[PDB]
């Protein structure tokens, strides 16, 4: 979707002051909150935790949270419990009532959040095969006067009416979360998720169930899931398994959702997080799942090349070339005209960014400066390896940002004109062969082999030295890159030297046509 | 405002089915309904009456209405009770409850409307002086759970909560409407209005009060009113006299309104109607007032000239040149390009209209046909007599629609070009003198005296006959017209002959400039 490390949704409490009563408080897409990057996924998300810390109590000040979270119920899919990258769950307080009679506000009930968050969003995934993910899921409901969800939460405290139904409520007493052993057909403890991810076809399906207390089949299914995978993200729908027919509907899971979204985390996407909001705005869900406890394709490139030390770091990215993720904050690259330039301060003081180009849509590259640090960056969404064209002669044209020196330093931005930085590449896909040239003043020569949706080769200053306007002699510099966008219209790469002349360069070119 | 013969607003009933309850139902500008032209203002408005006739009852089928309406309380401002042109009031049924349990709807309480409507919206008003108007007013409220208005309506039946508070409720028991005599300081019986209309300054003020039951001053004021008069209409604000300060507000009249609108009715605007909706959407008000029971300026021209019988009828108009009112329905003249043409069918089958012109803004004229009848029409908003310029030489240019015959008939639409219908006028305001010429084929000559914002004179074919492309001899034909728009930029007139050649003509011209 619009990408992020995580999302949280707060419980609602309904005003029941007589004469100024809200009959209902619905959930809204706008209610979703970003969590930010967690240092430790097992801990509560910091922004929302701080909110709850300040929530007033009167008799019980503790924060209660999902049992596997960092402060004897269980909530886990057996064989799939050792999360390292992604956590979902809930936390709350027995919040004091708001009793503001002269402003006509009375509110009572728990206050808290459901959430998921993760670290290390994936840049590679299995190339093929169907893989089973299991884990947990959580929910929070709207509030409506007279409403109860007695099938899921015993309504002695007006859960669903005065404050949201949620999966952490003390009266959620129909799951097996407190039992000591499992029935033969239980998937685990409490509310659990089961997803089948088809990396071959870039899609996934799943089921969200409750494992039922034993006091006849022991689970109940509330949703099935369907989603398309794009890069490290996925988007789709949730289908309510029991909606309204012969029943008056004793639970909140009665409407489909068209807003299922999530993403993969970890080295090869072995964990995932997701959320959705029901179309009738009655229920929000978050969840997490992982491969069983213990060949790849690359879906994106996102790198930072630091000048001062010529070093190259991987950046996080949510499979969106136009969204630059640095230091856990998200910097957009298009203003909701070749190249571009601007600065940005969140909430390092400010970020200065120069980005190219206007004609590129799956690939962005340029300059990044913190304040003072300076780096180049490149990020792109790789084309599916199965979409790599077979054409034997393909020309790409564009530019590049350059920083090089054997004595004094030369720096040159990218440009469309005139004798400024220019790049050209000819690719023989059939041969798995790639070559091209970068010129400043009319010089590097690059040979490489294509592998899947990526390439790898060398860049040399040739013979001998370059200019510095003193000869810089770079030869056998490792060059890595990729093809971005559908059907590989855009391509990009970078190189650092060494692995008395230095060099750091990002470049990107666009495909032509007869 | 947007003009009309009248407006009605329906009572609300709030859904109190448990679990599917509306905590409130607010009023909305969109809730206003047009009443249409009444044949007899003393009768209920027909559209809304038909709605209430179909409202289901179970034990009491009668329609109850304001005492002065055509089916022993009184509702009247003493000395101002003999309405002939405008009525306001209410009507309702003790409606059966809606008890639809499987669709989760329970509604109970009265159902009905408040309204005003009038006939003969005024084309003349007193030229000057402040005049006292008095009459009645009525209200309907929103509904909100736990809300009561015990100061105005004894809340035994949840008035204001389950169904709207309204001035016709059987528990409105604090006014003197049932008493047999009046205290010295009562303005009359029930809820009454008092307006001071300043025709000299084109503005008005007023007060809406309740005359209180006697069981210390005997009236209570709930609103003051302020409005600007434009033509036969007025627009402005209502100010809540008691809003919220030291009180918890036992009545609904707590918010100002910025949507006061109304108009004058009768030969010289001796009666008026008005409405407003409070800004907090809690209360709607309608009302009516008249001069005491028993020199003018003309604010608009609106005429229909029927071909077949060369006769000229006055049209109703709400001081809006772009809104054509015929047969009680409203036909717009601008499509939410000189001249224009189109047809229109409401809800005579359809109306065919040709209207001129695109450059005129306070004046419209052209052809009107019913289906088959055919007429010309002209309508304009007169400039205030005090805004009549003093300039001694002023040229106006435009066109005219023409229909004439001594044997065979000649008809010619208006146009900007070329040798087609053209009109030119020179006006000496200082002299109160006006002249001009209409030409078809390069002919009428018009002399006239200006009086206030109108003129009057003669049109002649001169010497001798005209063409018919047979000579048509028209001389001494009475011509009447006016100056329209602010500062008299536009002017218009018409003539019918006679009071073997006939003639019917509408024309309009626009002012030039150095």
């Amino acid at each position: 979707d619009q990408g992020g490390y995580g999302f949280a949704m707060r419980l609602k409490r309904r005003n029941w002051y007589p004469g100024a009563e809200e009959s209902e408080v619905k959930l809204n897409e706008s209610d979703w909150e970003a969590t930010g990057l967690p240092t430790k996924p097992k801990e509560l998300p910091k922004r929302q935790k701080s909110v709850i810390e300040k929530v007033e109590t009167d008799g019980d000040s503790d924060i209660y949270s999902s049992p596997y979270l960092t402060p004897q119920p269980k909530n886990q899919a057996t064989g799939h419990e050792n999360f390292q990258y992604v956590y979902s769950g809930w936390f709350y307080k027995h919040a004091a009532s708001e009793k503001d009679f002269s402003n006509k506000k009375i509110k009572s009930g728990d206050d808290g959040y459901i959430f998921y968050h993760g670290e290390k969003p994936s840049r590679q995934l299995p190339a093929s095969g169907k893989v089973i993910y299991k884990g947990v899921w959580h929910f929070v409901t709207d509030t409506k006067k007279g409403q109860d969800f007695r099938e899921i939460i015993q309504p002695s405290k007006k859960q669903g009416d005065r404050y949201s139904g949620f999966s952490g409520d003390g009266s959620e007493e129909y799951s097996n979360k407190n039992e000591s052993t499992l029935k033969d057909d239980h998937e685990g403890y409490g509310f659990t998720s089961n997803l089948e991810v088809d990396f071959g076809n870039k899609k996934l399906t799943g089921k969200l169930i409750r494992n039922n207390a034993s006091l006849d089949k022991h689970t109940t299914q509330y949703y099935s899931l369907d989603a398309q995978i794009t890069g490290n993200r996925f988007n789709g729908t949730a289908t309510a398994t029991d909606k309204k027919e012969n029943e008056t509907k004793l639970h909140p899971f009665v409407s489909d959702s068209s807003s299922l979204s999530g993403g993969f985390f970890g080295p090869q996407g072995e964990e995932l997080g997701f959320r959705f909001l029901s179309d009738d705005q009655k229920v929000a869900v978050v969840g997490s799942a992982k491969t069983k406890d213990k060949k790849l394709t690359t879906v994106l490139d996102a790198v930072e090349l630091t000048l001062n030390d010529k070093k190259i770091k991987n950046l996080d990215n949510f499979s969106n070339a136009a969204q630059l993720v640095v230091d856990g904050i998200m910097i957009p690259l298009l203003p909701k005209e070749f190249t571009r330039k601007f600065e940005h301060t969140p909430e390092t003081k400010t970020y200065e960014v120069e980005v190219c180009c206007s004609n590129l849509n799956y690939l962005k590259y340029g300059m990044l400066t913190r304040k003072v640090e300076q780096s180049m960056f490149l990020q792109g969404e790789r084309t599916d390896e199965k979409e790599i064209p077979t054409d034997q002669n393909v020309v790409y044209r564009g530019s590049w940002y350059g920083h090089i020196a054997n004595g004094t330093s030369w720096s040159g931005n990218a440009s469309d004109k005139e004798g400024g930085n220019r790049a050209e590449f000819t690719v023989n896909f059939a041969d798995k062969k790639i070559t091209g040239k970068l010129t400043a003043e009319n010089t590097f020569t690059i040979e490489g082999m294509i592998q899947g949706n990526g390439f790898e080769g060398t860049a040399k200053t040739a013979e001998s030295g370059f200019d510095l306007d003193p000869k810089a002699y770079i030869t056998d510099a490792k060059v890595k890159g990729g093809f971005y966008g559908p059907k590989a219209e855009e391509l990009g790469g970078w190189f650092a030297y060494p692995g008395a002349s230095s060099a750091t360069v990002v470049f990107g070119a666009k495909r032509q046509q007869p």
